[PDB]
Formats: C-alpha cells, structure tokens, sequence
C-alpha cells in the first residue's frame, strides 16, 4: 500500500538520523572500550553479572536492520552500554571512567537528537 511505503520512508530516515547519532556517540569512545561485545573467552563470568549485554557493534547491526522503531529504543541500548559497564567495573577503573565520560559527552548529542526527531516527526 502507499501508506506502508510512506511508513517505510520515515523509518528509513529515522535510521539515517540515528546512524549519525551513533557515529557521534561512538566518536566519544576514542579508546573503543564499548566498540565490541565483551568476550566470554576473556571474561568467562560476564553473563553471571550482566543479563543484557550491549556494545556499539551490536547497536549498529540492529540499526542497519532498521530495528529501532523510535529514539527511545535506541537510547535504551545506549544506556545499557553505560550502566552495564558502571556495574561490572569498579569506580577506579579506566572502564568505569570511560562510561562516565561517554554518558556526559553523549547527553549533548541525544538532547539534540530528541528535538530533531520531534521536529521532523
Ligand atoms: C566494557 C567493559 O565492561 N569492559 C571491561 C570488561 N571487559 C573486559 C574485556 C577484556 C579485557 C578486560 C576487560
């Protein structure tokens, strides 16, 4: 139907927009600490601690599969990355500190993204 095409045109642009947001967020992780899923070969006990793992590569896969219906779903996953890290790692680690910085620096980008998504509809 013409409707479903229109719906799919918007989803495509939401995806285009989120792709830009994603690059900007990941630019704030220069050490690439959150770039890939935590390896179970390197951290065997990880899933005993963290029930819903997340990282930028996994978000990107879901993104290109147009798996985010809105910004809120996208933000949930970004928050997972941060919150998981701040629990698994103690406060005085490079890991925890990287999460704090990514959260702080990401807030700017996500504040703008909300206003654009709302604006463009
Ligand atoms: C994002 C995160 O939680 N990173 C710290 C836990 N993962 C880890 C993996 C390999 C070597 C050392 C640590």
């Amino acid at each position: 139907s013409m409707e479903q095409v229109a719906m799919e045109l918007r989803l495509t642009e939401l995806t285009r927009l989120l792709r830009s947001v994603l690059d900007q967020l990941q630019d704030k992780d220069p050490a690439r600490i959150f770039a890939q899923p935590v390896s179970l070969k390197e951290v065997p006990d990880y899933l005993d601690h963290i029930k819903h793992p997340m990282d930028f590569a996994t978000m990107r896969k879901r993104l290109e599969a147009q798996g985010y219906k809105n910004l809120h779903e996208f933000e949930e996953d970004f928050d997972l990355i941060i919150d998981n890290c701040m629990k698994y790692n103690a406060r005085d680690t490079v890991f925890y500190r990287a999460a704090v910085r990514l959260r702080d620096q990401g807030g700017v980008v996500l504040r703008q993204a909300r206003r654009e998504v709302d604006s463009i509809g």
